[PDB]
């Protein structure tokens, strides 16, 4: 409900960048982009740091996959080992279609909407205060990355 504040337009992919502010409850991450016609998958990762080796922990891996029926895989990476996947089969992403992802950080979970329709929840596995880095990888065109805040949904 606050005005969007974009940090970057048209970032080169893979993108890695520092998040300006701590992801307190009510924070919104807003990502606009387009799925190329040949995309197999892309991901948005909320990371504890940016190291590639040992690979930084990923508090929240949000991973649309386009083969077969399509799905979104969510998971957490700790010390270079993935945990148990949570798979959402009702996916709104399609090759050759554009999207607006809104990741809402709540007290107990992430709530993700795409094109304004609720898509999935992911309970926190590590504290969101450990997140300082946003990564975007794979086959995706990103138009903008920005941050907002909602006091309404801040406590729910
Ligand atoms: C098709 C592959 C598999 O199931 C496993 C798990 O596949 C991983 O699944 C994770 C989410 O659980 C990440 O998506 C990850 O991708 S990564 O580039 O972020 O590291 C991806 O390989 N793969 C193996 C045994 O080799």
């Amino acid at each position: 409900l606050n005005n969007l504040q974009n940090i970057i337009y048209n970032p080169v992919i893979p993108f890695v960048g520092t998040i300006p502010d701590q992801l307190d409850p009510g924070t919104l991450i807003v990502i606009r982009g387009h799925v190329p016609s040949d995309a197999d998958r892309f991901q948005v990762d909320l990371q504890n740091g940016s190291s590639m080796k040992p690979r930084a922990d990923v508090a929240f891996h949000f991973n649309p996959r386009f083969k077969r029926a399509g799905c979104i895989v969510c998971n957490t990476l700790i010390n270079e080992k993935w945990g148990r996947e949570e798979i959402t089969y009702d996916t709104p992403f399609k090759r050759e279609k554009s999207f607006e992802i809104v990741i809402m950080v709540l007290k107990d979970k992430f709530q993700v909407a795409v094109n304004g329709k609720h898509t999935l929840l992911y309970g926190h596995r590590i504290g969101p205060e450990k997140i300082d880095t946003l990564g975007i990888y794979g086959k995706v065109n990103i138009h903008s990355i920005g941050f907002s805040f909602s006091s309404d949904l801040q406590s729910t």
